[PDB]
């Protein structure tokens, strides 16, 4: 293709690298709210953060709602058998 808007991009295999910025785009696979990334980027939350970030602290730190943190989790592991 020549020219246009053209070439998707999408994160790495591993989450233990990426920038503050690239988290931002991070999320924008699974689609979450505007406010959730900006909370990232806000909270200097880079790839090697992200990766550390837990479901207990997403929801003691973080407090976010409980789909969220579903979602961000589903994320970091990679993990997922269930397929909805």
């Amino acid at each position: 293709g020549s020219s246009g808007s053209s070439g998707p991009w999408q994160p790495p295999a591993d989450l233990s690298g990426l920038s503050i910025e690239e988290v931002s785009k991070s999320l924008r696979f699974i689609g979450l709210s505007e406010d959730v990334i900006s909370f990232f980027v806000t909270e200097k939350i880079d790839g090697n953060l992200l990766v550390q970030l837990t479901e207990e602290i997403l929801s003691e730190d973080f407090k976010l709602s409980k789909l969220q943190v579903k979602k961000i989790m589903q994320f970091i592991n990679g993990s997922g058998p269930s397929s909805g």
